[PDB]
């Protein structure tokens, strides 16, 4: 109970329990998992706090760069790489594309992935250079409309799971849908993750959606509230138990705060240089993985 | 702390926690809610079990008839009515259609609600007497194809949230999507519900998705596992508090068991007369509501 960072103490319990009571799907490719199906955690977003884990470092520049690019509607991993964020690099190089049958496609065309769904759900996908405006349903714009105009609503959902388009995507969505909620003048987010690695993706995903809620709040003139993180397949790679065991023994620091250093016109008006992360205090970089 | 029915003893606390920890959203006019954003619940489905609540009775004829109807792909609430299930009657009769602008629509054309999404996602909706076979993505067929050919998949997802078709729908989807997961040759389901009444709809919903998992499992040759119930807006109506306080008093009975009385060719081959609910033992009806 008596922890500075109580929200992170909790995530450490979650890993502990997956280790303690999860089921193994083993192998010898070295890719085996330990799994709990169905998990839920909450983090407080109040006072500018963003849940970037302090016990293991999170790649803030990729979290930061990739989210701006999601919102921007883009599906060219080329723009992302120009900023030296390479997390989408293996999924867009020519060998991945051709192996998937996507042989009429230029490098970096990831297909109708997240940005495309978020801002043009149901538009007809052509390529990453096509202008898709007025096409498909812009879910992010509508999300902003609802928080402002209909705060009590229980249908503030934005989704990237489009069954119609999933075969054209380089990967299926892993963060599948989210729900915003306003109560008492504070904005909240619940996120559904179909599947997540608890030493890599779940932590990066956590930080991505916290940033989104801080960004979306500033736009609708609300104070941020709580992020609910619901996991579908919350798993651990069993060849980092040693690392996760160390990390489970590190007392967390406080979470960093987000500062927006100028005014924004819309949710399309953030940039790298106006989002400040203050006091991201982190433990030493971990040995095994 | 030995409760015959632990999974439902939990339901009582769930409500109890909304009662004592929840957020008010009052109204003058008798429809006020006390609400918690972000909740999760698990239920055992092993050895025939199905989470139909014993402390307040659930309408099984409605659960049964309506789930069979979703699967069929149907959007005609007149079919649902022919069987004397009246849950969709309000939203399909003509004062509703017209007040939504759906004035070229016959009674009971509910639009592209759950069944149209579940079996023809992305198809072009015309009416409820239209043959859409081969049109759109059959998500239930795909869910079955994966459970069987690809049990390990972390992508077994059927979802009724289609932003393109939402405006043509008499009601937004409350149960927005679900994930399926196999471990141990036992099949579980995690349900996402954007919003829910904890004394009317969450318990009807619980039973529907539990019955679906028993049905889908029998078809794939798997044992039923566990049902994970996640809600976004989990709420209790303010007027029903007197009633829920008693219901919380009541001690649960063991959950009933489902039995299938003949073999099935597909998920399209269940009927009412072959799904048997054994020993649904319940408390008396509530003196308040
Ligand atoms: O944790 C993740 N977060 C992601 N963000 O999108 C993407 C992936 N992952 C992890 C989850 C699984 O380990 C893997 C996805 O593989 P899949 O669920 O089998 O498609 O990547
Ligand atoms: O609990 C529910 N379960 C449903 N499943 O079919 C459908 C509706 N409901 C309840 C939840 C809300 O109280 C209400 C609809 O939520 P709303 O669309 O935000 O009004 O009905």
């Amino acid at each position: 109970q008596v922890h500075l960072n109580q929200d992170e103490y909790k995530y450490l319990k979650q890993v502990e329990q997956i280790l303690r009571e999860g089921t193994r799907r083993d192998d010898r490719t070295g890719t085996g998992t330990i799994s709990i199906f169905g998990m839920q955690s909450k983090y407080c977003l109040r006072n500018g706090t963003i849940p970037l884990l302090t016990t293991k470092r999170v790649y803030w520049k990729g979290v930061l760069e990739e989210l701006l690019w999601f919102i921007s509607g883009s599906t060219d991993g080329k723009l992302l790489m120009e900023k030296n964020v390479k997390i989408w690099e293996k999924n867009g190089d020519r060998a991945f594309l051709d192996n998937l049958g996507f042989t009429s496609r230029e490098e970096g065309d990831l297909g109708p992935v997240y940005g495309f769904q978020w801002r043009h759900f149901g538009a007809k996908y052509v390529d990453c250079h096509t202008d898709y405006s007025g096409q498909g349903v812009d879910q992010l714009a509508e999300v902003i409309r609802q928080i402002k105009e209909q705060p009590d609503s229980r249908r503030i959902i934005m989704s990237a799971w489009n069954p119609s388009d999933l075969g054209q995507m380089v990967l299926p969505p892993c963060h599948t849908m989210c729900q915003f909620y306003v109560d008492n003048g504070e904005l909240s987010c619940q996120l559904y993750q179909r599947s997540g690695d608890m030493g890599l993706g779940v932590p990066f995903n956590l930080a991505s959606y916290g940033l989104l809620t801080h960004m979306i709040a500033k736009v609708c003139g609300l104070k941020p509230g709580t992020l609910v993180h619901t996991l579908g397949d919350a798993h651990v790679y069993s060849n980092h138990v040693d690392a996760l065991k160390i990390q489970l023994d590190r007392e967390p620091y406080a979470f960093p705060k987000i500062r927006f250093t100028r005014d924004v016109a819309s949710i399309d008006d953030f940039t790298s240089d106006m989002i400040a992360l203050d006091d991201y205090k982190c433990h030493p970089k971990i040995p095994m993985d």
